[PDB]
C-alpha cells in the first residue's frame, strides 16, 4: 500500500509497471543526491539555507564564468548556511562543494560591448566570424568575434558551426586567414559569450588550460570536494588532470563530463581512470545528434552502475522552471527516468543558477525522485547487479551484499554504516538497497563526498573518540539511530541493519548485525 | 552493427543498457505513430504536405475551439495533402483524421467566496467567483482543494468559503479543475454532441474523448457516435484522479487510451504523471489496446529549432515504456518549427525501437498470454516468434478491419508489420498500432481468390523494397487466411522476398 | 572442482551441459543418511563403521522386536557413537528415531515356518481366512491376515496384494469370516508378509494400543524423533503428538506419507508435523507405480517451501541387499533425491538385513555428495527467497544476509552457534552451498539438527567461560578446527560467522565474515 | 488434467508443489521405447504384443548370437508388425536398431597381492594367480606406473606399479576367471573404432535393411566416421548412434555429437569405467548437450532391472524412468527386461506408464524459454516454422502439431523445442516413419494413399490422414484446434507453412 510494495512484489517488469499506483505514497527518505548550481539567483546565506532545507546535497560552482573573488564569496556563503545548522549535529546536513572546470571551451564576444546586449538574426542571412581582437567586444548582427585561435585550421568548407546551446546554425562558404564567411542555416537572437561547437572538427584546445590550472589550484586552496572536468576525451585526460591537482588534491574526486563523441567512444577507460562521470547532455546533444544522448545516457548509466562508480545525470531537466514555478510534462519524465535508469544523482543548472524559481526547481527534483525510487524494479535490479559483480573473496564486500540481502528481507529502515574514508557505504550503495544508507563518519570531506552515492545520508559525527574502542562504535551506532528518528526514517522498535569492522581504520568491515531500533 | 543488435543479444537488462551504442545506425522502419494537432502553423496544404513527408502519421483536430466551418477546411486540407500522394499506392503513406473534443468543463464567469447565484455572474471579483458547476458542493467536501485557470491558482474549502493557497491574475472564463472529486458532469457536452456528429458527417477516423472518469462516459461517446459511427475508434483521454483509478473498466470499453498528461498533471501532483503513464501504458500493452503519449513532448520546440534534453528523453522513453503513439500539440499547432518537431520525434522514435529489450518484453508478452483456442491469436504469435529467429525484414498482414495486424503489434516484434488492405479507413486507424505500417491496396479483387491473395502479398513485397524494409532473397513472415472475409487469419508462411 | 562451471550459468539447461566428471565435489556431504538397524548391523562394533561410513541418524522399525532388544539397539547405537567422543573435533553426533508399526495388515505363518514358502500360481483359488486356527497354518490353499474387517471394506473384483505388492489376488467371494480369490500375479509366498489394500477405506486405528505404548517406549528411551507409519490426516498426527505429550514435546514426528489419502490430504499433515518422510514402499502399491516420482517431488517441494525436514524412502540401493554395487538406476534415484531438494536419504533392508550395509552406507555418501555439487543453487536461491515472505523477524534477515554473503565469497562454511538448532535451521532452509557447521552445547539440538540438509553438528563439551565474547570465540574456533580436521576449508579461507548479541535462545544478529586461522 | 495446474507455475518450486496424482495425463506418450529382443521377446506372437504394449524400436545386441539367428529375429519383428499393416490408421511403425559387440579386450586374487600381465603370447592358455595374459597388444603405451586395470566388468581392480609386461598390485580383488573382459579407466585407448566381427555386423545390417546402428565404445569423431564409412554408400540413410561408454568418449563429446545422429548413454559400461557415483553427471550432461544440439539422446542400462525377475519395479526402477524422461532422453531402453526376463510385456507397459506422466510433470514454461534463448538466430526458414509452430501449440493448447516430412527432418526440427502437444509425422518413406522413433514427441505415421494428381490435393489428403489418426488414437477429437506444417513446393527442404486449424 506503501513505496510501491505491490508493484515491487511483481513477477515481471510489465506486471511491475501495470501495479504502479499514484495512490501509494513513498517513505521519507530521498536517495538520489541533488546538485545545484550556484550563481545570481541562489548565492546569498539566506538563501543557502532554503536551499538547503529544500534538499540541495552538492553546490557546484560553474567556473566558465565570474572571477576567484566571485567564486570565493559563493563559497564561503555556502559555508555559512551550512553550519548555521551545526549546533545539533542529530539535525546538521552536509552540503558538498563542487568545481566545475571550463574546460576546452569556444566562447563569442561582446554583442556591441555589453555582456547582455542581443540582436535578432534573420534566418538566411549572411555572417562573418572573425578572430581579429578588435571586434571582440565589437560583435553584432554582421560580425561574430570568438576565441578559438586556430579555428580555421581545423575547419573546411561546408562545415557546420553552431551557437547558443546548438540553437544557432551556421555553414562555412568562404574560409580566410583570420576569418569566415558564413550563412544563418538557423536564426535567432544572438548574444553575448556564447559556446559555440564544431561537431564534425577534430578541436585542438588542451584538456587543462592555463585558465584550468589556475582554476584548479584556487580549488585546492578552497578545500572543494569534487571537481567536475569539463570535454574529457580520454583517460590521459583524467590523469592530466589528476596529475594537475598532484598531492595536495589527491583526496578531491574527478568527475568525468562526457560532452562529446569521443568522450562517449573511450567511455571505458575514462570511467576506470575517474571518481565517477557526468552525462553533460547539454554539449553532448550538439556534438551528437539529439536523438543519440538518451543511448549515451543509459549506455553510461549502465557502465557506472556495473562498476559501482557515481553518475550524475545532468542539463535542462527542469528548464522551463527557470520562467515559471511547475515543470513541463518532459521535464518531470526526465527526472524520473534518470532515477529509474540508475543515475546517484541529478543536478540543476540555469534552474538554481539564475532562475525565478530555484527553490520549487529544488523541491520538484526531491518529490520527482522520491516517487522514483519506490518505483524501482529492486526484484530484477538486484538479481542482475548480483549477477554481474566480480566474485571476489573481498570480505568487506560480501558483508556489504549480505546487508543489503538483510535489508530487503526485513524492509529495514535504514542501513547504518561506520566509515572513515565512505568506502564501505559506497560498497552497499552499489548493490542498490531501498533502505537508505546512513554513513556514520568523523571525517568532514568523507561525509560531504558521500552525496555523490545512490542512498548514501551522511551523519557527521563530532562526539569525542570514547577510550574503549567498542564504546566510541556504539556510540557512532546511537548516533545514527538518533538522527533516522529525527527525520522520520524510522522509529522505535523498527529493524535496521548496522554494518561495522572488527578493528579501528579503514577496511576492516565485516560484521552485519540486525537490530531493533531503541 | 546495425539496430543496436549486440545489445538485443544480452542476458540481462543491465548488459543489454551497457551495450546501447550511439554508433549502431537504426534501420529505415519507424515504428510508433507520431500524431500531429493542426493550427495556424501547420493548416495549409502545401505544410500539410511537407507534415505527412516529415512523418505524420494522424491528424489532430482540436475542438476545443474553431467552428465547424474551419474544422471541415482543415480536414479538406488534410485530404487534398494527403491524396497528393495517391498516384503511387506503392509510396502512398494513409494519414488517419482524429477529432478531440472539448469536453465537459468547469468555467468562471487572503480570503475569497465561491458562489453559484447567477447573479454573481457578471460580478467576478476578489471576494465573489462565480461558477458553472452547480453541483460543486455535492462533489467537494470541506478541506478539498480547487484549481483556477489550468492551474494557476489554487484554494482550500449553495455556497463556498475558501482561502487562496498560491495567488495569481484572475481573468474572465476560466478553466476550473476540482483535484481528487468524482466530478458528475455529463460524459459528453452539448457541444460534443454536435462535434460527433460533425465527425461521423465528416468520416473521421477516431474520436479522441476528453475528460473520461468511468465505464459509462465511453459508452455515451459511443451512443453518441451511434450506428453511422460504430467503425469510429474512441480513444478515451485519462485526465484526472478518477479515470486513473477506475482505469480498467475504462480500458475495456474503449478502442484505446491516452495518457492526457497535461491535464494529469492539473489534476494529480506533477511529480506522481510518471508513475501514472507508466501503469497505463504497461497495462495497455497486456490488453494489447492502442496507448498515445500526449503532451509537452517536445513543448521547447514552439519556440526552438532543436528540443530540450529533457524533452530529447521524454521522447525516447515514452517509446521504451510502450507507448503505441507519440503526439504533438502547440509544437505543431502553433508554433515556429512545426515541421522540425515532427522529424526530431521520428528520429528519436526510431533509435528508441532499436533500443527496445525485445528479449524480456516478448518473453513477458508470451508468459502474460492468454491461451485461447482463438486462431488468429496462436497464428500472430508464431508469425512473431518466427520472426525474431530468422531476423525477418518484416511481417505482411492481409486484413481487412485491421485486427490481425493489431494481433501482431502486441506482441511487439523487432521486424516492421506492413498490413496490406483494401480499406481505407483500416489504412488510416492501423497507425495507433506499433509496428504497423499501413499500405492500400487499390488493384482490383481478382476473380480467382489465391491469385488476388498474392497480388496482395506481392503489393506488400513491392513496398518494403521501395522503402528499403528488405531486398531480393532476404526471408519475411507472411500471414494470410483459409478463407475471404474477416476473422480467418490462420497461416503463417516464412517466404524469401522475390 | 564443485561443479562451479555449471554454478555460474544462465540457464539450467546450460547448467546441465556443463555438468564435468572431472570436476571433484568437496569434502562435506551435506544431506544426511538414515540407516535402518538390524542383525547385519546392531553390534557396537559394526555400529562404529557405520558412523565412520556416514550415517547419522539410527531408525529403528517398531514392526519387529520387543522392547528389551529396542533397548539394547538403543544402548548399542548410544556406546559406538560415545566411542569417539575422546576427540570432540572428531565427534560425531548420531540421531535414534522409532519408526511406529501403524495400522500395518499381515499374513500369518506358511505351515507353522518363519521361513517356509509355497508358490502361488496365476489362476489359482486362494482362500482368506480370519480364523486364529489357521494363523500358524498358511498354504496354498488358506491363507490367514489379522485385519479382522477386512471383510467389510472389500467388495468383488477388489485386489488385496501382499509382499510388496509382488503378489495380488482379487476376490471372487465375499464371505461372512472368509473371502475367496483368484491369485493374478503368483510368486513365492512367505510367512508374516505385508498387505495391501489400495481400493479399501482401511479402519484400522491410525495409533493402535501397541503403539500408544512404543511411543512411550520411545519418551522413556529419549529418541530423537519418531516416524509415524500410515498418517492419513492431521488428526492422525495431533493423535501422535497427545502420546509423547508435555514430556516428550520436543521430539520431533516425522509424518510418513504412503497412501492416497496422505497425499491428499498432505498440507493440514504438513502443517501438524514436524517433518515428512516419502515412504515410497507402500506408497507405490497404495497408488499406482508410475506416479509415486510425482508424489515424492510434489512433497519435497511442498517441505522445501515450508522449511520442513524432508526424507526419501525405500528401495534407493534395493540391489545392494546381495551385491557389493548397485544398479544405475539406483545410482540415479540417490542423486535425483538430492537434487529434488530431500534433507535426507534413507536405507532400510540395505542396512538392517543385507550382506554388504558399510558399502551401502558409503555408497549414498559418494553419490549425495556429487549431487549436491551439481545442484543449481542460482535458481534454487532465488525462488527460494521469492516464495519465502518479507518479515519483522530479525532472526531470518540475517539467515537469509548469511547465506547471500555465503555465495558471494564462496565461503568455506556457515559456522552456526545455536541452542535449540532454530538459527541454523532457518539458514539450511536457503539451501546454501557451504556446509553449516552448527555448534551446540545441547546434545538433542546436535542429533535431530540431521533433519536439516546442509547441517553439520558439532558437539561442545567445553565447560561455559565466565567471558561470553570468550565463550563465543570459544566456540567458534572449535568450529574452524572440525572444519580443518574434516578438509571443508584451510587456513586463510573465508567463512561467514553467526552468533547473537548476548547469550542464551532466539537472539542470532550478528553475521561475521572472518578468515580462517 | 495433463498438470496443466503444475504448468502454470510461475517457479520451478512452485511448479513441483502443484505435480498432482490425481491429475491423469493425456493419451499420447511422447517417448521411445527401444526394446531388446532375446529369447523371452523373440517368437512373432510376442513381438506383437510387445507392440500393443509400446515398442518402438527392436534393438538387436550383436554381442551374441549368428547372422541366421538375428535375421530370423528381423525377420520375426517385421512379421509382427506388418500383421497390423491393413489398417494404415492404426499401424505403428517399428524400427529395427543393430547394437554392435564393438572392440574388447579380453585375458583368486588377494587384495594387496602382485600380479604380472603378460602380452607374451606363450601364456594365451595358461593364466593365474601370478601371470595374466591380454590381448590388447598395445596396452602398455596408453598405461602409466598407478593406471588403474579392472578386469571382468570391474569386479577386479589392479594398479600399475611397473611398466612387453606391467607389474600390478591388485587393489579390489576377487575370482578370476577365463575370457574376462578388461577396462582401462582414464586411459586413450588405441583399438580400432570398429573390430573385423563389427565390419562384418554392420554389412549385414545393410543386407537387412536396419534403421540405425548403436556404435559400441565410441571415443572420439574419427571413430563414428570409420562406421559411416563401413556402413557406406549403401548404408548413407542408416542413422548412426554412438554409445559413449568411456572418459575419453565423455571428454571428447562435443566432436562425437556432431559427427553422429544422436548418442546413448551407455550406462552399463560408463559405470565400469567411471566411478559409479558420477555416472548421473554423464547421463544428465550428455542429455542436456543433446537437446541443446536437437540430437536424439537414448538413456539405457537397468532401469527396470527388477522386473526380469519380478512383475513390479524398485522405487528406484521408477524414479530412473520418470527423471530420465525429465532430463531430456528421446528414448528410454530395456535389455535384459525384454531380452530375456521373466514379465517382458510389463517392462514395456511400465516404461509406457511412467513417461507418459513425466511427460505430462515437464515444465515446459521454463524448458521452452530457454531452448529458444539458447538456439541461433538463422535464415533457415523450416527453423522458424518449426518454432513458430511449436509457440503456436503452446498458446492454443493444441492437440496435435502435424507435419508432413519425406527425411523426417522438418518433424525433428520440431522435436527439438519440446512441444506439450503429440508430433504427428505424416510420410510416405517407411525408413523414415521407422527413424522418427528416435526423437521426443513424434509420432510417425506412414501414409500409404496414392498421390493425388493435384499437388495441393495431396498435400491435404496426408494432413487429413493425419486427422483421421490422431482422431482414432484419441490424440484428439472434432473441433480440437491443431497445428500444421507443410510447404510451398514438393522436395525435401521446403516447410515454410504453419497453419491453425479445426480438427474435422
Amino acid at each position: 500500500q506503501t513505496q510501491q510494495l505491490h508493484a515491487a512484489m511483481a513477477d515481471t517488469f510489465l506486471e511491475h509497471m501495470c501495479r504502479l499506483d499514484i495512490d501509494s505514497p513513498p517513505i521519507t527518505a530521498r536517495n538520489t543526491g541533488i546538485i545545484c548550481t550556484i550563481g545570481p539567483a541562489s548565492r546569498s546565506v539566506e538563501t543557502l539555507k532554503e536551499m538547503i532545507k529544500s534538499g540541495m546535497n552538492v553546490a557546484r560552482l560553474n567556473f566558465s564564468h565570474g572571477t576567484h573573488e566571485y567564486h570565493a564569496e559563493t563559497i564561503k556563503n555556502v559555508r555559512t548556511a551550512t553550519e548555521s545548522f551545526a549546533s545539533d549535529p542529530i539535525l546538521y546536513r552536509p552540503v558538498a562543494v563542487a568545481l566545475d572546470t571550463k574546460g576546452p571551451e569556444i566562447r563569442t564576444g561582446l554583442i556591441k560591448g555589453s555582456g547582455t546586449a542581443e540582436v535578432e538574426l534573420k534566418k538566411g542571412a549572411t555572417l562573418k566570424i572573425t578572430l581579429d581582437n578588435a571586434y571582440m567586444e565589437k560583435c553584432d548582427e554582421n560580425i561574430l568575434w570568438l576565441d578559438y585561435k586556430n579555428i580555421c585550421k581545423v575547419v573546411e568548407v561546408g562545415s557546420k558551426i553552431y551557437v547558443d546551446d546548438g540553437l544557432i546554425s551556421l555553414q562555412v562558404k568562404q574560409k580566410g586567414a583570420d576569418f569566415l564567411v558564413t550563412e544563418v542555416e538557423n536564426g535567432g537572437s544572438l548574444g553575448s559569450k556564447k559556446g559555440v561547437n564544431l561537431p564534425g572538427a577534430a578541436v585542438d584546445l588542451p584538456a587543462v588550460s592555463e585558465k584550468d590550472i589556475q582554476d584548479l589550484k584556487f580549488g585546492v586552496e578552497q578545500d572543494v570536494d569534487m571537481v567536475f572536468a569539463s570535454f574529457i576525451r580520454k583517460a590521459s585526460d583524467v590523469h592530466e588532470v589528476r596529475k594537475v591537482l598532484g598531492e595536495k588534491g589527491k583526496n578531491i574526486k574527478i568527475i568525468s563530463k562526457i560532452e562529446n563523441h569521443e568522450g562517449v567512444r573511450r567511455f571505458d577507460e575514462i570511467l576506470e581512470a575517474s571518481d565517477g562521470i557526468m552525462v553533460a547532455r547539454g554539449d553532448l546533444g550538439i556534438e551528437i545528434p539529439a536523438e543519440k544522448v538518451f543511448l549515451a545516457q543509459k549506455m553510461m548509466i549502465g557502465r557506472c552502475n556495473r562498476a559501482g562508480k557515481p553518475v550524475i545525470c545532468a542539463t535542462q531537466m527542469l528548464e522551463s522552471m527557470i520562467k515559471k514555478p511547475r515543470p513541463t510534462r518532459a521535464e518531470g519524465s526526465d527526472v524520473a527516468n534518470a532515477v529509474l535508469d540508475g543515475a546517484d544523482c541529478i543536478m540543476l543548472s540555469g534552474e538554481t543558477a539564475k532562475g525565478d524559481y530555484p527553490l520549487e526547481a529544488v523541491r520538484m527534483q526531491h518529490l520527482i525522485a522520491r516517487e522514483a525510487e519506490a518505483a524501482i524494479y529492486h526484484l530484477q535490479l538486484f538479481e542482475e547487479l548480483r549477477r554481474l559483480a566480480p566474485i571476489t573473496s573481498d570480505p568487506t564486500e560480501a558483508t556489504a551484499v549480505g546487508a543489503v540481502e538483510a535489508s530487503f528481507k526485513c524492509c529495514s529502515g535504514a542501513i547504518i554504516v561506520l566509515t572513515k574514508s565512505g568506502r564501505s557505504a559506497h560498497q552497499v550503495a552499489r548493490y542498490r538497497p531501498r533502505a537508505p544508507i546512513i554513513a556514520v563518519t568523523r571525517n568532514p570531506q568523507t561525509a560531504r563526498q558521500a552525496h555523490l552515492y545512490r542512498g548514501i545520508f551522511p551523519v557527521l559525527c563530532k562526539d569525542p573518540v570514547q577510550e574503549a574502542w567498542a564504546e566510541d562504535v556504539d556510540l557512532r551506532v546511537n548516533f545514527a539511530m538518533n538522527v533516522g528518528k529525527a527525520r522520520g526514517f524510522f522509529k522505535k522498535g523498527d529493524v535496521v541493519i548496522v554494518l561495522t569492522g572488527w578493528r579501528p581504520g579503514s577496511g576492516f568491515t565485516n560484521t552485519m548485525r540486525v537490530v531493533p531500533v531503541p
